[PDB]
């Protein structure tokens, strides 16, 4: 019943046996002598000239003896003080082309150094405040920042780091949660969070174990000091090959904790940060003693950022809801609302655009921006509040706290850090910002593990690594397009559409692709049947199942001209002579549908001539749109496409419908579609997307780009009102573009939602294209 020889053992035991592992305290299950033998502090964590060559005294926190290296329990500065060696930080960056490991090491180990609440902008503090972290960043591979998941809270983000999955898929949807199946709640404080039932997916430590790669315990009882956590990792690395883990995690509650008290603005954040840097230097000094500093891959990574949030900036739901004791609220930098043991429609309405200075917005979770991927889990309440940065929402009525996090993950203040350092990482390399969902695959790559299915795009971060085992390959196209000729007469069509001889070579099976499909046809990766339709100004992939385009592709040059829709073509809808009446929409559906109207994917505002404009009124270019949404879409088409073309030296636009009625972020099947236009087989999209591509080199036009591409995309909610936009009663120039920015999207998001694969034909490497597809334009 003792921890003698068992401190931070990788075994777990009992009862009636008592434990000595990293989490024995959190279960109050340690042996009588744990704190004595395992949580030692005597003589601190640094050697002194005095202690060099001491006979081992087991009561010291760490040792300065000749045997200390054999056990890996030296003070981290032992060789510096007692062998005339240099601190790691004081050594010059030297490139590590190959892993340089002690005898018996079969792979380079991975150490994940996770820091809680470490905002990206903290890195600017410099080698003055943080020399060790600055060396890792400079010598190794780093990003300017790493995007967390939503909500930007510890437990969702740390588990996303571990699994490569969105909170909705791994299950840890918040620091606080209620699961209606368990009829139980998850809390930061308590033992409940230790129950495995909450934790889905497959975290790295499990992935590694299943594939015969031993893992260190990632979790550390809060009582264990950081120096001890580092020393434990170093002792573990000192173990024989058949006991030694290949993957380790250190975790620090800082600088988060100080961020809460001080805020990210505090000049007093420097001390916390300097502590962290010290811990890093201890780790690197430690590795250097053990001859592991050119062997181990080190990842320095945060879980989220920190914002200035004071208790005076608090919205109270009681000031909006007159029935506030009928609801439970997960409060703070977000809101999640639920009935206590109640009508969500009147709740939302009562929370919508009530006050000028309203610092939150209510959403049914399916209406939240799709980039957040925050809906598909029974643990996520139907009603959600997006709270403005710097604010809080509480249920009912100086501060102790001055900082917090949890906000929308595109907010600057929420951004966090990534540094990769070691033989497998690149030397002195800066990489673009990326999302934390991508890291799991990398960590698997760094350990030679086959990753479990996750939300990362494997390959999109190959550019971080000197050597990558994984080679991404484009998916095979499943459905082939038809390329139909003019194979129907006008008189054959009876659609119910009003619209006021010519030599017919019109549906130009030529020139179009070259000027309107710049990056290849989208591959359809599901089994369906569709037709490629050509026109002077646009090309489309028309679905015969959904009776509208899956994608509409067109290029608008810098100097493109914008025209209006004439009075005589306002209600013009024309039949296509390449597609049968049966596989066409009809106007009667819309004239019968009191709520639903129609718009066009290719805009009639950007036709290249009066003649070409008639093709924009084809029934095959038509899609169901609520009047409310047409305000948005029309403004996009008439004003904003032109503006983007003007700013970016031409744009290629790929627009289309999205069906996600079950809000799983994935292309609906026909069966999952829950709304059609009245009395028709024509489905109503939940969203409309556009992918706006151009040359990164803006001195080259979009259609004549010889190099990297620039992308911006959105997934607009197809809503019957504009209640989401509080200034929607004003001119569209005052609110539409802001709505679109809120609903910015990765191409990869659109791919999940459509089952299309974009950018198949380019001059760029496929891994670069994966990077392009993972890009998110944030407007922050
Ligand atoms: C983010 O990545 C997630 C993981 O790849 C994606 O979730 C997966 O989504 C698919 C399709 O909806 C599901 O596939 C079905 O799986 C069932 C049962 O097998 C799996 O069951 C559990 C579910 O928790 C899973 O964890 C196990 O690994 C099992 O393999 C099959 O019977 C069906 O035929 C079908 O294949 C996956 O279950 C699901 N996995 C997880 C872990 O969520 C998610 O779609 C991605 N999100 C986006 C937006 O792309
Ligand atoms: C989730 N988590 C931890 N994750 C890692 C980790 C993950 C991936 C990496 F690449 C590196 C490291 C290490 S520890 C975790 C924690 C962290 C504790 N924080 C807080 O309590 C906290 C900190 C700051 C906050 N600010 C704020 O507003 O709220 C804050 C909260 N604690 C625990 C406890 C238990 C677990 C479980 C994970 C799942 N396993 S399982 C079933 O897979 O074996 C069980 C343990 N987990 N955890
Ligand atoms: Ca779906
Ligand atoms: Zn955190
Ligand atoms: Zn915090």
């Amino acid at each position: 019943g003792s921890c003698k020889g068992r401190c931070f053992e990788l075994q777990e035991v009992g009862p009636p046996d008592c434990r000595c592992d990293n989490l024995c305290k959190s279960y109050s299950s340690c042996c009588h002598d744990f704190d004595e033998l395992c949580l030692k502090t005597a003589r601190g964590w640094e050697c002194t000239k005095d202690r060099c060559g001491e006979v081992r005294n087991e009561e010291n926190a760490c040792h300065c003896s000749e045997d200390c290296l054999s056990r890996g329990d030296c003070c981290t500065n032992y060789q510096v003080v007692c062998k005339g060696e240099s601190h790691w930080v004081d050594d010059d960056c030297e490139e590590i082309k190959v892993p340089e490991c002690p005898a018996g090491f079969v792979r380079p180990p991975l150490i994940i150094f996770s820091v809680d609440g470490f905002r990206a902008s903290y890195m600017k503090k410099g080698s003055k405040v943080m020399p060790n972290i600055e060396k890792l960043r400079s010598c190794g591979t780093h990003a300017p920042y790493m995007r967390p998941v939503y909500p930007t809270k510890t437990f969702p983000n740390l588990y996303t780091l571990a699994t490569g999955l969105y909170p909705e898929s791994h299950g840890i949807v918040g620091n606080s949660m209620y699961d209606p199946v368990f009829d139980a709640s998850f809390h930061l404080r308590g033992r409940e969070k230790f129950n495995h039932r909450w934790w889905g997916g497959q975290p790295l430590w499990i992935t590694a174990t299943k594939q015969g790669v031993r893992a260190g315990t990632f979790f550390w009882s809060v009582s264990i000091p950081h120096e001890r956590r580092i020393l434990t990792i170093l002792q573990w690395l000192s173990l024989p090959d058949n006991e030694r883990p290949s993957v380790y995690a250190f975790y620090s509650e800082q600088p988060d904790f100080s961020g809460h008290k001080y805020g990210p603005f505090g000049p007093e954040m420097t001390n916390p940060l300097r502590e962290i840097d010290k811990t890093v230097g201890q780790l690197m000094d430690g590795l250097k003693q053990l001859r592991l500093h050119r062997c181990v891959n080190v990842i320095f990574v945060g879980d989220h950022g920190m914002e200035d949030v004071t208790c005076d900036r608090t919205e109270f739901l009681s000031n909006y809801l007159t029935n506030v004791d009928d609801i439970t609220l997960v409060p703070g930098t977000l809101g999640r609302i639920r009935a206590k043991s109640y009508d969500p429609k009147t709740i939302i309405a009562a929370l919508t655009c009530k006050k000028p200075d309203q610092h939150f917005k209510p959403y049914m979770k399916q209406h939240l921006p799709k980039r957040l991927h925050y809906a598909n889990n029974r643990r996520i309440e139907d009603i959600h509040l997006l709270v403005d940065r710097r604010w809080h929402v509480a249920r009912k009525p100086k501060c102790f706290f001055q900082g917090d996090h949890g906000f929308d993950n595109k907010v600057n203040s929420m951004q966090t850090v990534f540094v990769g350092y070691g033989p497998t990482f690149k030397y002195r390399t800066k990489v673009p910002p990326f999302e934390n969902i991508e890291l799991y695959n990398v960590m698997c790559d760094l350990l030679g593990l086959k990753p479990a299915p996750n939300n990362g795009t494997h390959g999109s971060l190959n550019h971080l690594l000197r050597t990558n085992t994984f080679r991404p390959t484009m998916p095979d196209e499943v459905s082939r397009p038809n390329y139909p000729g003019i194979m129907y007469l006008q008189s054959e069509f009876d659609l119910g559409c009003t619209c006021d001889e010519l030599n017919k070579r019109l549906h130009t099976k030529g020139s179009t692709k070259e000027r309107h499909l710049l990056y290849g046809r989208p591959a359809v990766l599901y089994r369906t049947s569709y037709d490629i339709l050509y026109h002077t100004d646009f090309e489309s992939g028309y679905s015969e199942i959904f009776l509208m385009p899956l994608w509409t592709s067109y290029t608008i040059s810098k100097q493109a001209e914008v025209s209006s829709i004439p009075e005589h073509l306002t209600n013009c809808v024309r039949p296509d002579v390449r597609v049968s009446p049966g596989f066409s929409q009809n106007c009667l559906a819309y004239k019968n549908d009191k709520q639903m109207s129609y718009g066009f994917l290719f805009p009639p505002y950007l036709s290249s001539s009066p003649e070409a404009k008639y093709d924009a009124f084809l029934v095959t270019n038509m899609v169901p749109m609520y009047p409310a949404f047409k305000r948005v879409w029309a403004y996009f088409q008439r004003v904003l496409v032109k503006k983007y073309a003007s700013e970016r030296n031409g744009v290629n636009v790929i627009s289309g419908p999205i069906f996600d009625y079950n809000y799983d972020g994935l292309r609906d099947t026909e069966d999952e579609i829950k709304q059609y236009v009245e009395g028709s087989s024509i489905p109503v999209p939940t969203h409309y997307y556009s992918i706006i591509t151009s040359c990164l080199d803006f001195t080259q036009p979009a259609d004549k780009c010889d190099g990297p591409l620039s992308v911006s995309s959105f997934i607009l909610p197809h809503r019957p009102d504009n209640d989401e936009s509080c200034n929607s009663s004003e001119d569209e120039s005052k609110w539409v573009e802001e709505l679109m920015k809120m609903h910015t999207a990765r191409v990869r998001d659109i791919e999940h939602l459509t089952g299309l694969d974009f950018y198949r034909k380019t001059s760029r490497s496929y891994s670069e294209i994966l990077t392009l597809k993972t890009y998110l334009h944030t407007y922050e």
